[PDB]
């Protein structure tokens, strides 16, 4: 416990995102708060951010309030003066339970002077670390903490255009500025923003291309949750893709349920604990095939569609109660299959059907062949 | 070292984003006010207190509202624990320094407070009626209770206080340990009786009440005989016009408050930029013949004028010290009596580079 490193490790927050929305919109800044709030409440000694924090790139006065407000509330603790307030500006004394600063570390997204980590950081509260001025040659400084024995060298990459980190891995224009105090006796944490897997080689980032020194990767971009990870026998490094906070669309992969994780580092061993967010929004999908189903067809296809559509609800309902009164308006998204001559209808029309029993008010179904 | 005095900071207009946008005067704003906040950690005080108008602008701008957080972290947040050895509580720590401040006239300034480096307070619910809660410190045995009044328009707080529609609450135990601070953002003076606050209004029972809102530095305060306090206007961090009393060179304050007792201790801004102001009678001068072509003569006077003001500036600049900036120089001329005068700018073009206002450099009037 004096020589284990504990941080905790989340991504792509996107403080602001359906700001605007009347069901969905504070669940950013609801989510982004518990990120902090369990840090604190699980007493770490650090924070790691995959990056993506802000939505918009320009973020509304609300948004940038919303992340101040729970980053002091939760990372802050207790500020020192000589001065007590009768009726904080608190007075610390030196208690055994003392409110100790977390301070919150991020590299930057695709969404990410001044500027959104301006204001942040300049507060003291954000520190932003991995960021690149040239794409074309790029040098990675690292972050070195001691805690106890345990030292932590943390490298961080600032979200590159995938395509052009590419060539710059492949064509040796990524250095990695390694210490010499010490060397070989650091843990080396690795936080980029890339996509993992790709279409298109040249659009992604090979893990291969990661050097074999590192003994951990945080995956920031992708959103779907993989907080267990992998370990790369070739690389002897262990990859941890946490996901979002937050369902920023419809997606198979944000319906996987959302976490955190403490990473708990002691000297070169670390122990990962998974922790599932409580305040996300249930989003379940299914995907139905008329063929498997079983033309001038109309009542057939709505009953069981909308008798299809409240079977997921009741399903979303209950991994509410299973991640955490009434649970929250949830997000259910269908594909369905309309080919072999089915009858269909209009999409939105569909999702008019459901308003105030789903969150998602637009497109609660699609339809492709 | 002691210690049962608690030490304020005092200042207050510091107008964080006035004239933002100019190639000259851009940054002087944000710079006396860092200096505002790099004074008060240089001398160790316990606390920092505004009267208010604190930034220029409704909705201050992205830079604006960064170099006020960026300011506030360097000079007041203080160091922060953080049991992690960055390697790139001794004695020499750095504590916090709290800001409190009253209004001028999802806000920019609730961000200043959500990060927790300004406390808003004397906030008025309703202009009609106020009600005054007072913040409640202490140090040792010194007592301080800190009450404000937001800037209120001067014809409403005027009534409010005749009607008397204006309570104070103040604390029942320890009734008489409390030394009595009141900030308000109110006019000082006013030609009809009813757009100013008269110090009479004001009772009794406080010591020392704060007064922002008038620019110009009088900081060696009043003492009110009949009311029994002393008023401290402590003035701007930077000349948002050109008038008289923005020619008063800027100071801060440091306030040392033991039990019932105060000390005010007063500290020249360096980062002033220097503003020399000449009023002046063209028939109170000879050489200026009246009633002839005089346009040649005139501008001689002048140009020599301003040019003395300049020496004048930067002398001053020299004095607050302990290379100048370019001055702000104003002339403001009466013509009368049969003078030929130039036009206004193209005179405040003759000191492109020389003056900090080229724009303006003279005002003519009768
Ligand atoms: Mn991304
Ligand atoms: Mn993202
Ligand atoms: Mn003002
Ligand atoms: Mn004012």
């Amino acid at each position: 416990s004096e020589n284990t490193i504990r941080i905790l490790i989340s991504s792509d927050p996107h403080v602001g995102y359906g700001e605007k929305d009347p069901v969905r919109g504070n669940d950013s800044f609801v989510s982004f708060n518990e990120i902090l709030e369990i840090a604190r409440e699980r007493d770490v000694d650090m924070i790691l951010l995959g990056g993506d924090i802000f939505h918009d790139n320009k973020p509304s006065r609300k948004a940038l309030y919303q992340a101040l407000r729970s980053l002091r509330l939760n990372c802050l603790g207790d500020k020192p003066c000589e001065l007590e307030l009768l009726s904080v500006c608190n007075i610390n004394y030196l208690d055994p339970n003392i409110n100790v600063a977390i301070p919150v570390f991020s590299i930057h997204g695709n969404h990410d002077r001044y500027s959104a980590l301006d204001i942040l950081q300049v507060t003291g509260l954000v520190n932003y670390f991995g960021r690149v001025p040239e794409n074309d040659n790029i040098v990675v400084s690292p972050i070195l903490l001691q805690k106890g024995f345990t030292k932590l060298a943390l490298y961080g990459i600032s979200n590159v255009r995938d395509e052009r980190l590419y060539h710059s891995f492949r064509e040796n224009k990524v250095k990695f500025l390694r210490p010499d105090l010490y060397r070989d006796e650091w843990f080396n944490l690795l936080t980029v923003h890339q996509n993992h897997s790709a279409h298109t080689p040249t659009s992604y980032l090979p893990e291969s291309f990661i050097q074999d020194f590192y003994d951990f990767v945080l995956w920031g971009h992708e959103h779907e949750c993989l907080i267990d990870g992998s370990y790369n026998p070739t690389q002897k490094f262990t990859v941890v893709q946490p996901g979002s906070t937050i369902a920023t669309s419809l997606s198979p992969g944000e319906t996987a349920p959302k976490h955190c994780g403490i990473l708990n580092i002691t000297g070169k061993d670390f122990h990962l604990e998974k922790i599932r967010l409580r305040t996300v929004r249930p989003f379940i999908m299914k995907d139905i095939i008329l063929s498997e189903v079983s033309v001038e067809n109309k009542k057939e296809v709505l009953t069981y569609l909308i008798s299809k559509v409240e079977e997921a609800i009741t399903e979303a309902n209950a991994q509410w109660y299973e991640a955490q009164e009434k649970p929250p308006l949830p997000l259910i998204r269908l594909r369905v299959d309309y080919t072999g001559g089915y009858q269909t209808e209009n999409p939105q029309r569909f999702s008019n059907r459901f308003v105030g029993r789903v969150a998602n008010a637009t497109d609660v179904v699609q339809f492709y062949l």
